[PDB]
């Protein structure tokens, strides 16, 4: 018998429990797109900033990730994917990867989406620099999340060293501060340090915890902007590195560490275009077409994969931009229902 279509998506939408485990499960239709189970996701938690979500499939066994395209079928890619590894090895992801200018600002007006963007970037954080930043802004991180999980308790109600001993033997501290921190401290010594570093932040209530908790990670984590090895060229080909956000739209790297060299704003990109390989090779090809710019940005990726990423990062961009629900990107030169069963 023709079994039914099922989906786990993981997402970031805050339940009771751990932010890892935080999922939905859809049954969908063999005609719905990556679109219908995006929005399916973020209209059922009352989402206004829908064009900023996308799909991310990761490999679990490896790095290779693959951002899914709106127009994409559900059923089509988990065909294709599974072709390359079991069902298991897969992982599908709810998140948000086309930031607006001032997206902070606009976010807290959608507090749905500020919160998913909080617990996104803070699970980046704690996976990937917590235990290489230094003691101070962990520590400020971890007390400002304190703040924000609690906000019915009082300003000094970790003052009381019961209080602080249901968090450190009942809750655990890793949900909080990285492993380093709590390894290279002195238990009571670091208890008088989240006692004190909390007292600064008492007062902020959870929108004012998220954004605190910004402004403090900003300096050492980029979070607001996606870097690609690739090249740049139609008949010579030069090699660098872009780097695409909102801040700088889209712009290439001189060097490690200097300022971003602006090529392109979002709002002038009028056509993307893929390519293949006209040889044995299989680098991916992507043709910008730039109002005001005579000749298209040509872009050459190390594989079709990254191409495809890249094309998906910068038509999200043009649709959020534009304000367009249809995609700019063009040809080479009731059944789709979703529902949500479980969390």
């Amino acid at each position: 018998g023709a079994m039914e279509r099922v989906l786990k998506v993981f997402h970031y939408f805050e339940n009771s429990s751990e932010p890892t485990t935080w999922a939905s499960i859809i049954r969908h239709g063999d005609a719905t797109d990556v679109r219908g189970i995006i929005q399916k996701i973020v209209d059922c938690h009352k989402v206004k900033n829908v064009a900023c979500y996308g799909l991310r499939l990761s490999h679990l066994q490896s790095e290779e990730v693959h951002w899914l395209h709106l127009d994409m079928g559900v059923s089509n890619v988990r065909e294709k994917f599974e072709l390359a590894h079991p069902p298991e090895e897969w992982k599908y992801e709810l998140r948000i990867r086309y930031l607006p200018k001032g997206f902070l600002n606009q976010f807290t007006e959608d507090k749905p989406t500020l919160n998913f963007f909080y617990q996104q970037v803070k699970n980046d954080y704690m996976l990937e620099i917590a235990d290489q930043v230094d003691q101070e802004i962990a520590l400020k991180l971890g007390c400002l999340e304190i703040r924000r999980s609690y906000g019915e308790m009082r300003g000094n109600a970790l003052e009381k060293k019961s209080n602080y001993e249901v968090l450190e033997k009942d809750v655990g501290l890793r949900r909080f501060f990285p492993k380093s921190l709590l390894d290279s401290v002195k238990a009571k010594t670091l208890r008088k340090l989240i006692q004190q570093t909390f007292r600064q932040f008492a007062n902020l209530n959870r929108e004012e915890s998220i954004l605190k908790f910004f402004e403090i990670l900003s300096p050492v984590y980029r979070f607001d902007k996606e870097c690609f090895k690739c090249a740049l060229g139609s008949s010579w080909i030069i090699s660098v590195e872009l780097a695409i956000g909102p801040e700088e739209g889209i712009s290439y790297l001189t060097d490690k560490g200097a300022n971003p060299t602006h090529l392109a704003d979002f709002n002038q990109v009028q056509t993307i275009q893929y390519s293949n390989s006209e040889d044995k090779d299989r680098k991916g090809m992507l043709q910008l077409k730039i109002a005001g710019a005579p000749e298209p940005l040509t872009v050459t990726a190390p594989s079709l994969t990254i191409a495809e990423n890249m094309a998906d990062l910068i038509d999200g961009y043009c649709r959020l931009v534009n304000g367009a629900t249809q995609s700019f990107i063009i040809r080479p030169q009731t059944d789709d229902y979703a529902e949500i069963i479980d969390e």
